């Protein structure tokens, strides 16, 4: 009963740390234990499928794109703050990177439950997130860096 | 009925910018406008005394030392999460700084309520936050370098 998610890097391939995914009174701590990737702050969300496999759009490969758009059960349609209901339910504080590539900053989604989770896709991107999709869509998080399937 | 709060550099006495305060269903959010920062997390707490004056410590000047400690309303004496009950209520997520020197990232006190906040004090410290008072007390927050009183 304590299931950890393993994230890969979409890129290499290769393994990059796991993520501890805990239920407390206010919501889902999200606890990383990475290494191996850009310093600074990163978009951080619950995607749709439960899949890290690549897509395609238009001719061009789209590295953990089978993972789908953000978690979105309410059908909002729109990207915004972890704390504010009419946005993608998977929309979660940014991730932190330290200058030496690490991430270890824990971080909270009150509008989450542990049980809704599993069968769905953790993704860290290359850009960060404002949390609006102005002036770029979905935080400006960008392209997909690192992925891990919730079991 | 807005109220920001303006934040000093305790070290040059110049403004650094503003953190909103904003009350929602899931907890109060903190959003900084802050500038002239050192890149990385910065602890970041609410403190017991609404002063940002200095203190004095077997006769050494503690900047911002007026501001008493973490605001702990429930006497827990202890340092820890953002989510957790047993420690200082006051106890935020740590605040980011970007390579620019720019807190714009907001964050989110799940145990805290507007009300309760005016009348205390606004803390940044110079180093990081890991929650806990092991290896480093109060996170390791260490030095005071911004403050700011919750009017
Ligand atoms: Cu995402
Ligand atoms: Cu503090
Ligand atoms: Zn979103
Ligand atoms: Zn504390």
């Amino acid at each position: 009963q304590d299931l950890t998610v393993k994230m890969t890097d979409l890129q290499t391939g290769k393994p990059v740390g796991t993520i501890e995914l805990s239920q407390n009174k206010y919501g889902v701590a999200f606890i990383p234990e990475l290494a191996d990737l850009t310093p600074g702050m990163h978009g951080f969300h619950i995607h749709q499928n439960g899949s890290c496999a690549s897509s395609e759009k238009d001719g061009k490969v789209v590295l953990g794109g089978a993972a789908g758009g953000h978690y979105d059960p309410e059908h909002t349609n729109k990207h915004g703050f972890p704390w504010t209901d009419d946005n993608h339910k998977g929309d979660l504080p940014a991730l932190f990177v330290s200058a030496n590539g690490l991430a270890t900053n824990p971080v909270l989604a009150p509008r989450l439950t542990l049980k809704e989770l599993k069968g769905h896709a953790i993704m860290i991107h290359a850009g960060g997130d404002n949390h609006s999709d102005m002036p770029k869509a979905l935080g400006g998080g960008g392209a997909r860096v690192a992925c891990g399937v919730i079991q």
